[PDB]
């Protein structure tokens, strides 16, 4: 009877793709660059974790020095990006490139010249910009000398960043987020979700449950007080929150492991809930008492953020978890979460669950009432270049196909309001996981190894065509 | 722990009752005919007849129920020794308007709630009124269809100013409309009659008429709160929702997207009594059906200015389900059992309900209803030792009083339901018992109609005395 074949997504739907500076841009020297913690990672692999070291170790490869050479390549691959049909490229601007060390007083003019050449460069090819002010690349300097996040001075570095490009960049840009996936330190545990979200490497002694919550505090004063000074320089910015939404399923009907789901839902989104709502939920307040974290949180942090509210809620999605009751308190996401045995391989071996997404999308309207941006969502896998130049990647077409089939589903008949949709990786990039060119993302083949040897020769994957398809149709054909 | 510590200063305790329920005197001072009042008695696995008016040979259990209108001063007597903070229940309908569509109010009917209210707040017991709480006018069900006509929301606010204007000075909780989800089962003909008078005319689709009916009452509802409002701007005026939250049966993600579905269906009428307007999957399905309902766009504008200033529900049980394959949750059908909780009573889900209110419309909360139904038996020393429904009560409270202190939901009370033992809505029966009163009743209508405290009574009387703080 209802079927959403035929069917157009909504006038003016920002069709793309996304990517974040550090993991393509490389010339992470050039104009006077500062070093990021994207820059202290070396290479791994799917069994070998990437290094974090102390600064540019000797004889250690940094895949992200050169990327992809995208700081010098990007009017070749934007031309890509328009012969696609994109809408609107996302992207991060490097915090480094603006300000090298992130406490001085003056911005980097050459830093905000690039953001300028590339922003020139999409607008005058139909794409407009949508930026992340910060994605998992802020001066190791902040890291060393502040201890991150820990430190309330990185609220105000945080904000003269934002003032900088808001008003540099204000004919240029519509959509900004503030920090990329904000609730991954939900694993206070994750060494790599703290150095990403916060720039915290543990010190002895430290309760790192704490010390997140510390630091998400200020991230999310910082947050509120950059969508407000964003408002004041450009009435007609958007400024949205970027969740990674990851929803989480109770194992079975038992009404301990639904509370429990709940309650890791609860865990794991109320940076959702302060960045919308304006408040922390009460349960989360009773927490910090009762743990005793004593955490530095004034009464003008809490104005800041009630009137700081967001205007969208951009968000990446990948994959459902699922837990069961575990008879504790709280939620410990390292240690809490169960096999779905709901869920099997797909014809393509690798699990995925794209009903979840049409779930999460219903979880956010209903909770929130607030434009969405599904701003990260693909699949990394492993493509040959064959002989004749070609990349036969139906793999990803299927994927990216099965998640679209219910993105359409949430707008057409849940009525979901979605600004727009940008796989990730729309070029092939560095991956944040290994640092591996290995593990591809893209609708464009760059033509380099893990060692970051090779030509570096950008080709299209099939993908590329289905694509520009179903952006010069409006995905009228996904059924 | 939680042991030892207090509920809030100032919680509501008492007990909740439906006038309808436990009034009698049916006839008595111009009281019109109500839609309680044409259904006879029924057993579980026998609905209850519904009659065009009275017809004689027939038992209807409402007509007499327990004389609650006679012996309210006995009665309050004994809700005064078990130490209530509030007495829940509803103005009946007709007894202030009788046919329901007159110009002026009944006299009579409107001091018989100045008499039971100063009887209550002579004791300390503030009253909570419902104002519909199924017991509509008949004489609206057969010569307007009930809700299905547009007429019906003045009618009720000829009905609810009234109250607000007499009792002004006596009552601080309103609620709109008791239970006003029911009727997301519109197979089911008691909900349908109860929540909107509507008795089914063959040709009619059932959902869309619900849809149609449940309109207007959120309408009416949102123009009531304004009202009261208007009338008196202390009046805390709330909405009604029977919350029975719905679990998927498996963590499969098909069996989890029809789990939200459900309760977006069970409850979107929450959603437009908090957050004003309509969820839009809802208005496409009114499209994608082609309801063509009767909706204006000053019904949209009162609905936006007239949420309401807390949630008010009820708290018996959970449900849960899996993937039927279908579009859409049909409550009638779609329910399967829950084979983790045992022989669907479950406690925690109360506490799950009021998280998810919580994080949804961050209002506070009432828990206007809460109770176990069971068969009492009454001792030759004339004691009723209802072991059972203490360990029932004890087990939600426990998990109220860790919603509240720990995952800080704000609740304003809990009145349990039938704290004095009244007809039963499903059936009819007094057979089936929820008090802390128990009435020696049968289910013929025999007996003294003697009242006697059962042993939960003297247990409640502590829970009240020390504020909770002994629950743990
Ligand atoms: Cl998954
Ligand atoms: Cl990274
Ligand atoms: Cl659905
Ligand atoms: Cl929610």
């Amino acid at each position: 009877a209802m079927t959403i074949k035929g069917r157009a997504f909504p006038e003016g739907f920002l069709w793309g793709g996304a990517v974040a500076a550090h993991q393509l841009e490389g010339g992470y020297k050039e104009g006077g660059k500062g070093l990021s913690t994207a820059d202290i990672m070396t290479l791994g692999t799917n069994e070998r974790p990437r290094e974090i070291t102390d600064g540019v170790v000797a004889g250690k490869y940094y895949p992200n020095h050169q990327a992809i050479d995208f700081y010098h390549r990007y009017p070749e691959d934007i031309e890509l990006f328009a012969e696609m049909g994109f809408k609107c490229f996302r992207t991060s601007i490097a915090w480094t490139r603006i300000f090298p060390n992130g406490d001085e007083s003056e911005p980097n003019e050459a830093g905000l010249q690039f953001y300028d050449d590339l922003f020139d460069e999409c607008l005058k090819n139909g794409i407009q910009p949508v930026v992340t002010l910060a994605h998992f690349e802020m001066p190791y300097h902040l890291v060393k000398q502040y201890g991150g996040w820990r430190n309330r001075k990185l609220i105000q570095f945080y904000l003269n960043f934002a003032k900088v490009c808001f008003e540099r960049y204000r004919d240029k840009v519509t959509y900004w987020m503030t920090f990329n996936e904000i609730n991954n330190q939900t694993n206070f545990e994750s060494d790599g979700a703290m150095l990403t979200d916060s720039g915290i490497i543990h010190q002895p002694g430290e309760n790192r449950e704490r010390w997140m919550y510390q630091a998400a505090h200020y991230e999310l004063v910082a947050s509120a007080a950059a969508v407000q000074l964003g408002h004041q320089i450009n009435p007609d910015f958007q400024i949205g929150c970027m969740i990674a939404m990851c929803p989480i399923y109770p194992l079975t009907a038992a009404p301990a492991d639904v509370l429990f789901a709940q309650r890791a839902m609860q865990t794991r989104f109320y940076f959702a809930d302060v960045h919308c709502n304006g408040t922390y939920p009460q349960w989360l307040r009773n927490r910090f008492e009762s743990e005793h974290f004593n955490l530095d949180i004034t009464a003008e942090d809490l104005k800041i953020l009630q009137a700081g509210t967001v205007d969208y809620i951009g968000f990446s999605y990948y994959m459902s978890f699922t837990v069961k009751d575990t008879g504790k308190l709280a939620y410990n996401e390292e240690h809490d979460l169960v096999k779905n045995p709901y869920v099997k391989a797909s014809d393509w071996g690798w699990q995925v669950d794209p009903v979840g997404l049409r779930y999460a999308m219903n979880w956010f309207t209903d909770r929130y009432h607030l434009p969405l941006f599904i701003v990260e969502n693909g699949l990394g896998a492993i493509d040959k270049k064959t002989a004749d130049n070609q990349i036969h990647d139906d793999y990803r077409i299927d994927y990216l196909t099965d998640h679209l089939r219910q993105i359409k589903l949430a707008v057409l008949e849940d009525g979901v309001d979605l600004i727009g949709y940008t796989p990730w990786g729309c070029i092939d990039l560095v991956a944040a996981s290994t640092g591996q060119m290995s593990k591809r993302y893209g609708f464009i083949y760059v033509d380099e190894n893990d060692d970051g040897s090779g030509s570096l020769k950008r080709y299209k994957k099939d993908s590329f065509t289905w694509f520009q398809h179903v952006i010069a149709t409006n995905g009228a054909e996904i059924e």
